This record gives structure tokens, sequence and C-alpha cells, in this order.
């Protein structure tokens, strides 16, 4: 249309279905080989998860195929066995890569136990890079607006690195670990703000009253490290997907002007 | 002076002629030749009127050539007749080119009748490049801060695209072009410099997001923060939502850029 | 730990130490040599005096040498004899290079008596490059958000260039030029924000009552030209130590979080 | 319902037709007398035209009564003949007591005439306390938040007074004396903020894009004598009938929360 | 000291003991008589509890009296039974009236079931006023700023009256009601604030993270409907006792400010 | 003109000019007599100090006289002896009521050594109304925006009463000093509201922000000049400097008020 772009749903299934979609449509146009394969990075937790049933469907009916694809994930655990049901390499596989027709050697997910962590890092981003860097990312805001492990105070260049969890993460994370603080990994290995805005195309999914705060912040509000989402206002071609409740601290006049956007770019002639 | 200058004057008449002034300033004491020519980009709009008759009026009188100045405007409508008197084509000559000593072949405004719309927006970016950027670009903004049709919402570094237009810009309304090519924020950050030109009440608030507020993308203007070069000259009524002592502040740097012995 | 680091002790005497100590702990691990000297920036001011204190007596205890250790300056005034007493020459022999073991022709200043001032410009950022850039650049701030001579409305990518100082910055001077704001050199030479950014690594001292707003304004408020100190939110290695006084402005919530990330930090089994 | 209510609908259409019917409602349920009649404070300008039209028909149509209905206006400009055109006597003349069963003894308007202006003032409040108050009060809202020639920095405790007119005033009414700025009476007298909040009851119209600003420093913005209209916050009955466009400055959330109260106060299961 | 009061704890347990301390220090300082009873009023929610555990210990341990102890509640659901477990009437008897040597024709609470709500309404206001006024009322905070069922959008002025809940109250209170939105009674009888803000005196209980933003508004941000607590600016003699999660949204700076007041006045040789 | 009034003025200089003119008018269309008072409210600090210069001047040259004018001030120390040198006491009487025609019975400050300190408040506030109240009070602003003891967090409708200070103050009138009085009697917010007519005086870059605070932001007890904005007849005088955080149109809509006040015809 000509800038950044503000989809809004009623329902968190409805985001999820346009998500699915609009991930089928990119990857679909592009028509990837295996010569010319499609880099898509994939975010974890509990907003994605809708998108990836819509997408798993789209590929038993043929509408999609994932054979030359080429994922990176956002991050993961440092410490942690890959085979531990609340590894992100588990959740991935149970929540997607199983029910697709991906191929094995195509997933890229950080080894949280990779002898040099600094390094490790360091070959993630020449990876992506060697592929061209990411076409779209898709992903995902917490309340105070982080994305993956990148929290408050995260720089708005930071690249892929080691990251310490403040005990907020370690809070809210803690209901996967037996309610136990003591259980949630202390570190993690994280993509960074800057490697995400490196992709060709971002696409966020946001929902609920909770994200609400941070979506205006992300939305309305000048560039902020305490909201690093806030960086997307930088990217040539970001996308976010929101339910209603996610917009309740939105002015009215914003709904309104991007509601408007997707109607004219819809009747556009072009 | 080494950080953004704020020129502020009672009146439209009054920015209109400092504009035209540091234009004119800026192109003699470059000293363009067919050889080395100035490259200057310009907006469209009823802001830069009053400077393009100043122009116009200093062209007259000999105190500058257009002969080799070089020009890109920000956009045109897609699917108007060229000759149109309500296409950008038609602004520009109308109310500038035919009064002046231009050389019809430095003039550069988009095609929006080109077969290919998508190579026509990378050609006008290469062409731009070949010359080696825009010395000077001046502009206007609307009262939402927007730069032409970079509006809220446009990448604070997007460049020259197909831009659908929205109902507001909309309003007959069915025989209004629903696209156009434009410049992205980014192709005019690329100039060496950029002159914006903001008046009246309706801008004030704009110009308060500009200057006083954060980089924010729902504010087009307020990506000028990042550039090396920029100036801003408003008349008075645009200031009317800046603080006393933004106002003062920028008032002070101007006499002492005035008085730098350089 | 992944994020910019705000360090808060009680006094300007315990931040001038932490600092010190700091700047000594990175020279002291890469462990410089005549083929491989460590690159360090420096500031002038009230802010950086108790920090070169500390580093001249760690300096006489051996536990640092500044023998291959190459300083550039944040910046000079144009036209003040080299050896007048209020200089930035002399402010930077005077109350740190006279008390050091740093080799003479390793410190770098500005020429603010240079013929062509673009050029001396041009080359100070092409020496900078030369050596493959800062890798420690120590800055101060001042109450209205400057840091040096990027006063408020200065390029968040400046590059090192001609300054005409503002009445707020003369007055402020006009101190140490007995009180005559007439006697203040009208220009100066400064590195531009950019420039500082370049670095691998920022280090910001903050100090009293009178700079807690412009703490804020770096912390928590969006990246903004008029507190120019804002512009480090997109540092990828940006520490900010502060007094208590400093942070007066801050949220609770604020401080306590930075609080936390320093505790996870040495905690963490890294 | 217990709080302050925001009724949002399409268009300034339906607003003053929305407005109209509260009035008559609050009338009728109130059945008045010559022994207790209703009192009514009522405003000019624009905003209200839609209102006054509708209330015209309602009354046509017999399904309310102006015969026991006592009103006083919020201003008049001084020094304006009081038959001419211009004068806010001659707009509530002309755009709604002409056409209804008013009794003009019970009309009553500041007299920008009166000797002395500053006793005319007094005795204005003194005849509103003789009723027992105003039952309900119609104002509007300008862009800058200002009701009646309450403007920015008057006093969120004003009494009716002498006021000087300001520029911004003088230029946005010229609009009422054919674009001529020096046509404009450079005073008028006019009820306060507090004699407004005396009222049982609080009714404000609010349309526009133009007064979307003005909006949210009446809704979601602190008490503030630059928005004179933000002190019905501390009003015990105030009602705002807004159309679509003045509420383009509000929360998303601000909106659905008063569309909520309207939801809830209408099946409560209550009397 | 002349001025509101925070008085800042570490936990919950703190500041409950600090307000349980509080009102028996007003209390017994007053020192009631059957002729000259004290008057106060109460909250329910989960704030409270707290207080109300100290204060039966208090009370067992004869370090307080309620013998001649007047109490007034803030609210009470609509067309609940009296006997219900969630009623207001019976939170408070069994979280605190059985517990204590209270008079039971001493305990006022709002009547839910009553045949005219109104009148009901209006005699609580008559019978507040009746004993004086109330002496110490303490009340805690919603994370909207809420008070008692005084929502956003009420009057910085209301008195006690009908109150419809909003879809908020409304999911919140579900938790108590079976988790079924449809169970939570509709409506509810609420003092006003201005009810609250005639009291002599008002001791506000603050505490956790989810009211950090609240506390905010209260203390540091312009008097706002949409935060009914920001009212008590206006109130001669306030205090908050606050845990230290609820202050994560206030500056580091006002925390610093109203700790010193507590040092200085524990400091100045009066009492 | 029936609204707040802010007087714009170059220099802290032009402001306690027009400060003394404006109160020696005010005096003298009142005419007042023994039967018939003048009854002024008044502050310390250094902000009145030009205003009282220039009414010293003013009464030599005969252009007003106080000898039927009864003066009320805002406050006095706990426990400090009157005749001690930094008291409120002789503040006053050495900054003005000694160069003046003033009646020494005409004169009001509170009494910080009486036995009962609250029956001195209530005493204060009865002898106010006794003279049916306060026809204009001066007052000046803090840099955190404080009306002299009316401190941040005071109660915007507080009344005269016992204040313990603050560890600022405490600090920052050590220089005209541990010694310090811990506590003051002061008149309230409320107090100082109840008068028909309040001029405050605000000079000063450091008392920019409050003065931002006064006038654009809402009623804030953190603010406590804010509560200007619900009294009937609020006049703020202030320097240049003082407006640096004011909006350029905020600036300009009440210098049109000073001049269409001028220019009104009545």
């Amino acid at each position: 249309p000509g800038s950044m772009r503000l989809i809004i749903r009623p329902t968190y299934e409805d985001i999820s279905k346009w998500a699915a979609n609009h991930v089928a449509q990119k990857i679909n146009e592009f028509s990837p080989t295996k010569e010319n394969p499609f880099i898509l990075g994939l975010p974890t937790g509990s907003s994605p998860i809708g998108m990836y049933k819509n997408l798993i469907e789209l590929n038993k009916n043929k509408k999609i195929s994932f054979q030359n694809v080429i994922t990176f994930n956002m991050d993961e655990y440092i410490g942690i066995e890959e085979n531990h049901p609340e590894s992100y390499h588990s959740f991935m596989w149970n929540n997607f890569f199983s029910h697709i027709d991906i191929k094995k050697e195509n997933i890229n997910i950080l080894n949280g136990n990779a002898s040099n962590l600094k390094k490790e890092c360091e070959e993630y981003e020449k990876k992506i890079k060697s592929f061209g860097g990411i076409m779209l990312f898709v992903g995902g805001i917490g309340p105070d607006g982080h994305i993956a492990f990148n929290e408050p105070g995260s720089s708005l260049t930071s690249r892929t690195r080691i990251k310490t969890l403040t005990q907020d993460t370690i809070i809210a994370n803690s209901r996967f670990f037996e309610g136990d603080v003591n259980k949630v990994p202390k570190n993690a290995l994280t993509v960074g703000i800057g490697t995400i805005m490196d992709s060709q195309e971002v696409l966020i999914i946001v929902n609920g009253h909770n994200k609400a705060r941070a979506l205006k912040h992300a939305i309305e509000k000048g560039v902020n490290h305490m909201w690093t989402i806030s960086a997307l206002q930088l990217h040539k071609n970001a996308i976010i997907v929101s339910d209603k409740n996610a917009t309740y601290e939105l002015k009215v006049g914003t709904v309104e002007y991007f509601n408007d956007i997707e109607r004219k770019n819809f009747n556009n002639d072009l």
C-alpha cells in the first residue's frame, strides 16, 4: 500500500488464519526450489500456535509445501537437553515440524548446548546471511513489548547473542517448569532486534488486552528501547496483525486510519 | 552551525523569500556548469508557491540561473494524462518551469503512465544516483506531519514506490486517480541537504512532533532528526505549539551562526 | 547480560571508582601491545574528574599501564592557543595525561588552530578508523542531555564537525573565562553522535540531581535529537553509571529492573 | 448507571434527535405545572440547532409541551441590539422560541444592555436560585474545550460575569456576523462554570473531527482550566452525546467502556 | 506533618500491620463512649483482610475495643440474600464483625434488598450525618484506580447511589460466583467519592504490582475521573499505605520525598 | 476579563514594579479608612523583595499610605524568638514594615510560640474572617510549585496548620543559618484561596517547569500552585525566563487577553 500495515480482526482465531494465509501466499508467490529456497524465521510461545495449526492444514490440502523452506528460530535456552519437553527444539517439533513436509536439514535452531556459545551465535548470523537473509520473519510480543528474549533495554540494533533472563521473564516462563523459578534455565541464545530487522519482511501477531499498552507503544509512540517492538517503525516492510482486544489503547483515529488503508488497498485497481 | 536549524519569520511571505534566497544562495555558491550541474529536489502543493514566485522574480532580475540545474519532483499520479491540468507535471510547468531559464531535458518528474511502474520507480532512484545524489531537496509537510505521499506509518527509510491514496487524500471523488508514484523518506534523506517550509496554525502540531518529540513513524517529518543537514523554515503561526524555550533556543542559534566569524 | 546496563551507586565517588575500574578492566583484559594498542575515547568537564583521579592512583600502584593506550578526545575550541590554561589540550594534560605513563604521540586531540578545519575533522575521523575504531568511549552528559558539543538538535548520526556554541554553553563555560561570555571562544571542533556510536563500547557517567531529567530522557523516553544522549538506545554495547541523585526522575520499576539485571549477571554461571 | 455517560452515534443528525428525545423525556417525566415548572438551561451556537429543530417537531406532534418550562440561556453579547438577528436573543427566538408553545414571561436571557452589568449577572444567579436551580442544562463545546463564553483560563468555579472576548472567539464567532471580525461585540455576559455545575443534570452535545481533541481532554485527561469542559468530571450527573467523528482522539478502550455502560444501563433489570 | 502521607513498607504483611495499628491508635486516642462513639468506614475485597486479622488480634488482647464504634460499609450487591456466602454482609461478619466486641446495632451496611433503592441510599447518607460524619474511612483501590463500586467515570463528587456494574467489574468478581459472569449481580449500592471524602480522615491500603499504574495516577497525575482515587488529592487528611511492589510506577524522587516526610514526622518533637 | 490573567514582562525588576503598582492600584481604588480598612495577605522569600522595595518607594513618594492596611503573613517558624534575625517576624520588619507608614497593631503574623499551636491556627483563621476576608493575597512559588510551606502533596484545600519541614528546606535554609526549627505554622492553600483576589510573582528559569504545571497542566497536588485554576480571581505575573516551558500559543493567548483588557471600552 506504501506504509507499515496494521490488520485488525475480531479474534485470536481470525488473526491466526490471516497470518497462516499470509505466510502461505508469500512462499507460494516466491515458489521456492532446491536452488532458491524460501527463508523463514519463526517464533515460539502461545501466539503462533493458531497460525501453526492453520499452516499444517493448508499443507495437508496441498495448498503449500515446506520442502524448500529453510527455517530459523528466534531463540533457545542454554543448557537444556534438546529432548526436554520445554526446550524450544521440542516446542517447534511437536507444534509444527512433525506435521509438515519440511526437510530436517532445512530446520535451524540455536544450539544452547554448544561448547562456545559466542561462536554458535556468530555462526547463526553467518548461516542466515549465507542464504541471503530471512525473507519473512514471524514474531509475537510480550506485554512489555519484548520480542524473543530481546527484553526492555535491548539495543535497537542488537544481534544474536547470549541473554541472561531478567526476573519478569523467569517468573512468566516459570509456569512451564512446574511453577519453580529455580528450574527455568538462567540464560538463552537469542537473535537480536537487528537480526529480525534484517529480514525483508516482518509479521507480528498480537492478541488480548494484556498486550494493548505494548501495541500502543509499538504504533503510536516514538522509537524506544524500553518497548523493543517499536524498532519496527524503522523497517521497510512490517505488518502487525492484531485482534480487537489488543487495540484497546490505540486511538479510535489510528484504528480507522489503518482500517481505511486495508479497504483502499483492496479497491486500488493494482 | 553543526545542528538542525529552525528559521522563524513573521509571515508566509517572509519564509517564502527566505527559502527562495536560500535555494538561490546554494546554487550560486556552487556555480553549476553543464559538466557539474546543481541537483535540486522540489515539492508541490501550496506551501512552496510563495518560494516559486520569488524564485521566478529573482530569475527575471538575473540573480540566479537554472540553465545547469537538474530538478527531481517527489511524485505523480498514476494513469492521469501528463498534460491534464491536475497532474503534477502540469503543476510544475504552470507554476514554475514555464517562467524560468530551465532546460526541458534537465527536468525529472515520475512517469505515472510508464508500462512498468516498478521499473519506473527503480530507474528514478538510479537516475538520482547517476548524478551522485540530490544536493538540496526542498519539502513541505501536511498537518499530520506527512511529506507528500509519505504518510503516517510510512517507513522512516522507504524508497520510491507505488502508493495507494487514503480516502482522506481522495476527498467528484471517483475522478481522482487511485494511485501515485512517490519518492520515499529514505530517497529524500539521501539528499546532502533538506529544507522544509512550514506555514500556518494547522501545521503547528506537526511542527511540534518534528522538533520536540521523538522519532515516530506517525509523524514522517520526525525522520529529519536523523539527517546530517536539515533546515526548517517556519512562520510564527506554525510555532504556536512549540515551547517558548525551543523558539529562543533556535533563534539564538541563528544569531550565533550569523556572528560565528566564518 | 545482552542489554544496556545502568549501574547505580550511592555517590559521585562510587561511580568514579566504578568507572575507573571498568576502564582498567577492559584495558587489562585486552592486554595491549605496540602492534595491538587499546583505543580509548575520553571526555572533559567535571564528570570524569573522579574517574581520572582513580585511574591515576591505579597507574601509580601499577595496576594498569597507559604505555600502549591510544586516546582520542571529544573536542577542542577553535582559535585557542594550545597552551592556554582553558583549552582542552591543557585540561587533559593537567587533569590526566601529565600523571600517567602515556606516550605523548599516542594522544589525539582535535586541533582547533588548523588552517582547514573541515579537513582536520575528516582526518580525525580517518585517524580513528586507521586504528580500527575506538574500543571504549567514555562520556558524560549535560543537564539538557548533550554530550560534548552535540547540543540539542544535533543530528542523531552527526560526524566530527565545526560547531558554533549556543548561549547556554557560552554562559556555562563563562565561569572558566572569568565570568565573561565574550572571552569564550565562539566555535569548537567536536566528534559527532555517530562518531561516538561507532565505538565498540560506550560508557556514560551521570551524577547529581540536575542531570535527573536528562537521565530519564536517556533511558525511558523515545529516541529524540533534543536529548542527544538518547541516541545510545541504538548502540550495541552501552553502559550508564549513575549516582542515586541522578535517578530521581526514573521510575522505581526502572531502577529495580536494571539492578536486577546486574544481580542476574553476577549469578548466571558464565 | 451512577457514572458519567457518553452516548456515541454515527452523525450530527443522530445525536440531535437523541438530545431532543432526552430533553423531551426529562420534561415529560417531570410533568410540570404553573406551580411546579421545569427549569431548563439552553445554549446558542450551531451545536444545538439540530436538537432545536427536533424539539419543534416533537412540539408540533404533541409529544412535549413548553407551557410550563422556564428557560435560562447561557449568554448574550454586551451592547448588541436585542432585535438584531446576530444577538442571542434573536438566535433563540428565530431557531427555537418562535416555534414552540413557550410563554414569553418564562424565557430568561442575560440583558447585555443593562445599566449595571455586574448587578445583571448577580440578578441572573438569584433568579436561577429563586426557582430552585436549573434541572437540565444543555451545552456545547468549542474546539478548545470552551463552554458558553467560559474560554480557556476561566476559573473552574466561575460564576455569571462580564467576559472580555479573546481574538480566537471573535474569529470563530465572526462566522455569525457575516465573516466580519470587527462586527463581533467585544464583550459578553455569561454564566460561569460553577453556574453550570449547579444544575441537577448537564447534557453536552459534541460533533465533528474539529472537536475530537476537546473530547479527549474532556473525558480522558485531568481537570484543567485550559479545557473548561473538563470541569464536568466534578458534576454529579453529566451526559455527553457525541457523533463518531468527535471520538477520533479517544482510546478505543474509552469508547468500548462507555458503550458497555449504555448496554449494561439498559439491561440492568431496574426501574 | 501537614501533607498527604505515603507509607511504604516491604510487604502486604507490613502494611496490614501498619494499617491495623493506625486504626487502633485513632480509636484509642479519641477514646469513644456510648454518648460519643467513633465513626469508622470500612471496605471489603482482599486488600483489608490483613488489617482485619490484625485488628481481631489487637481486640482479643484488649489493645482496642469496638464496643462504642459505629461502622459504615462501602457497598453491597443489589438482590443478593444477606446469608449468601458472597454477599458483603457475610464477607464482613465472616472476616471481621463475628470476631470482635462490636455491638450489632452499631453496624451499618447498605441494604441491597430494600424496596426503594433510592431512599435506602438517601437514608444511608442521612445516617452518616446523624453521627456528625465518618471519622476515619478505610479503603483500597482496584487496578483501574476505582474505589468501592466508584468505577472510572464516576463523578469526583458522587454520593451514595445505585451503580450498574460494568464488564470489567463483573469479570473480576466472577471468580467469587462460579467463574460465571451471569451469576454476578448486575447492580450494587455504593457510597460515593464525595461520601468517602466527607470523612475527617481517609486511609488507603494499596499492594501489588497490578496496582502500580493506579497508585501513580493517584499520587503523581492530575485529578481525573478515570482514576477516581485521585480525588483524595483534594482531601485534607489522607494517608496511603503501600507495599514496595505497588510503588513500581512512581518516580524514585516521589518515593524518596514521602519517605523523608515520615522520618522528619517521626523526629519532629511533637505528639 | 473574567479569566485568569498572565502578565509577562522582560525582567525581575519589571515584574516587581508591575506587582507593586497593582497592589497600590487595588488599595487606592478601595480607598481605605480606619472603619473600612484594606485587608492584605503577604509573602516572604526572595520573590517579593523587588515588590517590597518598589512599594517602599511609592510610599515615600506619597502615592499610597499603609495607615489603614491590615496585613496577614503566610507563616512563621515554631520555637524561634521573634527577635531572631532569621524569624519571619524579622524578615517582614526589616524588609518592609520598618520603612512604611503601617500601624503596628494592623500587622498579623502567626505566633509560633503560642502555648496551644492548634488554637493559634484556628484563631488566625477566625481573625481573617473577622475582618471579612483577605481582599488581595500576594504570593510567590518555588521551583517545585510550592507556595511557602504548602508543598508537594499538600491538600489542594489545606487550611492554617502545623507543618513539619522536609530535609530540602532544612538544607536550603541552612545557609541562612541542625539548629533550624523543625516545624512551622502556615496558612493553607484553602486559606489563600479564600481571598477575593490572588497575585503570584514568578521569576527565573528555575521556575519555568512550575509555571507550566500551574497553567497548562491539570490540577495536581504535586504542584500546589495549580490549585489557582479553581480560584475565581487569580493573576500571575512572570518574567520572560519563567515562561520558557510554556507553549508559544499560551504566551500569545494571555498576551492577547492583556491587550483586549486594555482596549475593552468598559
